[PDB]
C-alpha cells in the first residue's frame, strides 16, 4: 500500500513524548512507539485504529 506505511519506526528526538502507532510491514500490523516530538516521519498515527485503516492489508 502507500510507501509512508513502509517507513521505519522513528522515535525522533526532543523530550515532548507522545505514544504513537506505526505500521510494521513485517507483522503487517501496527505497534506502539514513543515519539519525542521532533525529527519523525509520517509512519506515525494517534491510534491503532487509524494506523490500521491507512496501512493494513485487509
Amino acid at each position: 500500500e502507500t510507501d509512508i506505511c513502509k517507513l521505519p519506526k522513528d522515535e525522533g528526538t526532543c523530550r515532548d513524548f507522545i505514544l504513537k502507532w506505526y505500521y510494521d510491514p513485517n507483522t503487517k500490523s501496527c505497534a506502539r512507539f514513543w515519539y519525542g516530538g521532533c525529527g519523525g516521519n509520517e509512519n506515525k498515527f494517534g491510534s491503532q485504529k487509524e494506523c490500521e485503516k491507512v496501512c493494513a492489508p485487509v
